[PDB]
């Protein structure tokens, strides 16, 4: 952090102890962020922004650079043929996809069906060019569990058919069980900390993303409120998206978010499944068939 102008090691301290440990962080941060810190003048916190932005050469940037900006997105497979064809490849980084549906269409299994994948080396596609394999190297998943249905047994299952070691998946998906619309937009702000500490987050999950405000914002009257908070919680998903190239997903039950991707799933035949693409920003509405058996999500 010394390195920028205005920081000194006595301020890189402060900054430290305030969450603000790297260059992105600081360069993407407001003047009002860094002056509340104390002992941070508004000067210096406009230098080190700037600063910063520099460092990390945030600016303008036109033809080929526009390309190699987008091909650091990388993509998670979802063991389904179908979806991944209608996601353009699949999940994305930096970016929040959404999965809403009735219960049981098959959300919180898709949630967990990731989580599993995520440590498949081979079920993360990107250019080697724009993303090294250190970037993506002991990948960790946190799942923000709101329903209370995070199911290790599922996990350990799918996982078994996947070929992989379901323990594996399990020492390196940190789980958050969320009771309230506090405790979950806590916990997903808490998500910086994991990094922090070393831990290589590449996917988020929220399941679900608007159970607990709906339970707590009943009140149709005070809906403000609500669409309020819930807007700074999706705010702060897709900061993360971006600042940390991962993977976020939320489910919606439904019997309009800042999700960049939003699918609407429903039953089909049995184990049939469709999933229908309706929201994203460069690929046209479809549908996806697949099903749910014990493998988990196939087709
Ligand atoms: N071990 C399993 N083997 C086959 N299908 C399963 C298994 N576990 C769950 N399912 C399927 O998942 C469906 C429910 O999926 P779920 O993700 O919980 O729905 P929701 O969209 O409400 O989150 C079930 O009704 C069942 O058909
Ligand atoms: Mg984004
Ligand atoms: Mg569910």
């Amino acid at each position: 952090l010394t390195d920028l102008p205005g920081v000194g090691p006595s301020t890189a301290e402060k900054l430290v102890e305030a969450g603000y440990i790297d260059f992105m962080k600081i360069a993407t941060a407001t003047v009002g962020e860094l002056t509340d810190i104390e002992g941070i003048s508004e000067k210096a916190a406009a230098k080190m922004i700037m600063g910063a932005r520099d460092l990390c050469d945030l600016g303008f940037k036109s033809g080929i650079d526009l390309l190699k900006q987008r091909s650091t997105v990388w993509k998670l497979s979802t063991s389904s043929s179908e979806l991944d064809s209608v996601l353009g490849g699949g999940l994305e980084s930096q970016s929040v996809t959404e999965f809403a549906g009735v219960f049981g269409s098959g959300k919180t299994q898709i949630m967990h069906q990731s989580c599993v994948n995520l440590q498949n080396p081979e079920f993360l596609f990107y250019d080697e060019e724009a993303v090294s394999k250190g970037e993506v190297a002991q990948p960790k998943a946190v799942y923000i569990d709101t329903d209370g249905t995070f199911r290790p047994e599922r996990i350990m299952q799918m996982a078994e058919h996947a070929g992989i070691d379901g323990q594996t998946v399990l020492d390196n998906t940190f789980v958050a069980r969320a009771y309230n619309s506090d405790m979950q937009m806590l916990f997903a702000e808490k998500i910086e900390d994991l990094i922090q500490e070393g831990n290589n987050i590449k996917l988020v999950v929220i399941d679900s993303l608007t159970s607990t405000f709906r339970n707590e914002y009943t009140g149709r009257g005070k809906l403000a409120e609500r669409q309020q908070k819930l807007g700074r919680h999706m705010a702060t998903l897709n900061k993360l998206a971006d600042l940390f190239n991962c993977v976020v997903l939320v489910t919606n039950q439904v019997s309009g978010h800042a999700a960049t991707f939003r699918f609407f799933v429903r039953k089909g035949k049995g184990d049939k499944r469709v999933a229908k693409l309706y929201d994203s920003p460069h690929l046209p509405d479809a549908e996806a068939i697949f099903r749910i058996t014990e493998k988990g999500i196939q087709d």
